[PDB]
């Protein structure tokens, strides 16, 4: 699962997903993170 810290760093990690790029490289390039679980905490909330 992907939690991102505010709106536009959400935004900007669907624009890095388009051609495909892997999640864990869109993670460092936005400041969204991968967890295992299901639940995104409140600091990581959109």
């Amino acid at each position: 699962t992907t939690c991102c810290p505010s709106i536009v760093a959400r935004s900007n990690f669907n624009v890095c997903r388009l051609p495909g790029t892997p999640e864990a490289l869109c993670a460092t390039y936005t400041g969204c993170i991968i967890i295992p679980g299901a639940t995104c905490p409140g600091d990581y909330a959109n």
